């Protein structure tokens, strides 16, 4: 489907007038050289406050992230507390993973961000993602959407580079 739709443009409307999100689900982080299994709870204020909670079966952290305008705290996988001005180079530099955090908090939304190559699906709703720009690059692929919220909020997301795949699914949404 066309992304010139007037309504694909009402939908993404819709979203951006929400205030608050908060999905929850399984994460999954695979590349060559980790593999990270783990469920994840995501909180998100606006287009720019968000925070990232990554728990292990027994209930531990792996990783709590919280990031604002030009300030973000990284809680290790061990309890150690770092703060910087940009995640995205935060959560690479000390966990490993290359996690495009700053474009997330726009396409975890179901939004195409400064995306310039991307589709859409009967309902117009974002599907597919071709992302090769900022020195980064990620195929993100939009599985089925979570319609028991309005606006639907993706439930389905997968997104590759290379050798590594970050896998998303939400249990629900709760939106506001």
């Amino acid at each position: 489907k066309s992304p010139d739709s007037p309504q694909w443009r009402q939908h993404q409307q819709d979203v951006r007038n929400l205030n608050q999100y908060q999905t929850r689900g399984a994460f999954a982080y695979i590349s060559d050289q980790q593999k990270v299994y783990a469920r994840f709870f995501w909180q998100q204020t606006g287009q720019d406050r968000y925070r990232l909670l990554l728990t292990n079966p027994e209930g531990s952290t792996e990783l709590e992230l919280n990031a604002q305008p030009g300030n973000v705290q990284l809680v290790d996988n061990k309890g150690q507390r770092y703060t910087a001005d940009d995640a995205e180079e935060m959560i690479g530099k000390l966990t490993g993973m290359p996690i495009p955090l700053n474009s997330l908090r726009q396409w975890i939304l179901g939004l195409p961000g400064d995306a310039t190559d991307y589709k859409l699906d009967d309902q117009y709703r974002l599907s597919e993602i071709t992302y090769s720009q900022n020195g980064k690059n990620w195929k993100v692929v939009y599985g089925g959407y979570d319609t028991k919220t309005q606006p639907a909020m993706p439930a389905n997301m997968e997104l590759t580079d290379g050798g590594q795949r970050i896998k998303l699914k939400m249990d629900n949404w709760i939106v506001k």
